[PDB]
């Protein structure tokens, strides 16, 4: 059977996989898991992922969870070149470091900001969580010593970072005066023909969704 | 020359790498970076890692940052076999999933709790902070369908998870009634001959260090 991705386009790590699929020329059949209606908490999905998160990949019965693991798996198995995820231990390590930076810092602090508005119905953002996001921006800025997060070549680490950054920057302002490297890096990824369709809209929408929910939770 | 690790024994991701080295029979020449005195904010270290975090590996001139990347690098580079990090894409994926669960959920929420006490002079642990850690316990509990976090075999994903869990559980209590899988899993890792030296001491000490700092901060 087909390669299936259990996903939601609003979700940043889901968009990270979609970008990877596009960059690989892979065809992923998408099946929508509506987080908002609690589809991910249903027993049929929990069976696939006990952590009940998306994205989840179904590769002919073989279940793979977590976006970064999925991306690594996809490049390893279906990549016809290792540009997106090098075989060389040193270069691969630099990608892995950036990938874990994304999950450990960028994404984690993004959801530490979003879920209080999204899940707990609050209409504010505590400044300590704001600053934590701001510092993640700074850390990302410092990491971009080359054209891309994991070096001079675009890798899956860029897909993971841009999917999160394009979502959180719509809620916590990412100043161009303080983070010019990030904006230049965003502009490189925007030159990807499939960027806007896959991530552009989704990221802007999630960011707008949070802001919309924030205002709505205030009425 | 041997491998150089810019490290601190109290640090969970540092101990995860040290666990990996011991499992690989590698000798790590440690260079201590005291975060409390801001050694990691020094220009010479920032050059090594612009994110100014530990651990950082120096393999004969080659710099590798971030514990999980380092752990993968060590097994790939010096592993006599791949049991700690499989070459097989599927089993490898299960490990990677666990690794990113640790940094994305386990460690992140621990840092969300610890950092403000250790560095920002705070003395309280808000209940939403506690809640979120508790929720990480449940997620780990539900992930342990096998004896180890990424399957029947012990992998570097267990090293990453235990180093964080053994630190956070001393602060935010892990109740045995709700998490029997975690406790059994912890007992398995404690059977490793190098566990207490490499992680069992450091993990307990960090949790104790947080509580001590929390007490001292509260006393103005
Ligand atoms: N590190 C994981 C995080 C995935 C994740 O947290 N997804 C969110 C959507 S952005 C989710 O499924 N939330 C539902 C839940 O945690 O219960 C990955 O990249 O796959
Ligand atoms: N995902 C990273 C996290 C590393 C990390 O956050 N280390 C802490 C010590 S527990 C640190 O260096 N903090 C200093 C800082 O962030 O400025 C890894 O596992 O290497």
């Amino acid at each position: 059977s087909n390669l299936v991705l259990y996903t939601l386009h609003l979700s940043p790590p889901c968009r990270a996989v979609e970008l990877t699929a596009k960059a690989l020329g892979l065809e992923l059949e998408q099946k929508t898991i509506n987080l908002l209606t609690g589809d991910h908490l249903k027993p049929e999905f929990v069976k696939l992922n006990p952590q009940h998160t998306i994205p989840v990949l179904d590769d002919n019965g073989t279940i793979i969870t977590e976006s970064h693991a999925i991306m690594i798996y996809l490049v390893t198995k279906y990549g016809k070149d290792d540009s997106l995820y090098p075989k060389d231990p040193v270069k691969q390590a630099r990608v892995n470091s950036a990938l874990h930076f994304e999950s450990g810092v960028l994404f984690a602090r993004m959801r530490f900001t979003f879920e209080r508005i999204l899940f707990f119905g609050k209409s504010d953002i505590p400044e300590d969580r704001v600053e934590y996001v701001q510092k993640s921006y700074e850390l990302l800025e410092d990491t971009l010593v080359d054209d891309f997060v994991a070096g001079p070549t675009m890798t899956i680490a860029d897909f993971s970072c841009i999917s999160t950054v394009s979502s959180i920057m719509g809620v916590v302002p990412l100043e161009q005066s303080k983070h010019p490297r990030i904006y230049a890096w965003i502009d490189r990824l925007k030159q990807l023909p499939y960027y806007e369709e896959v991530n552009g809209g989704g990221g802007t929408d999630l960011g707008k969704f949070v802001l919309a929910k924030k205002e709505e939770n205030a009425k």
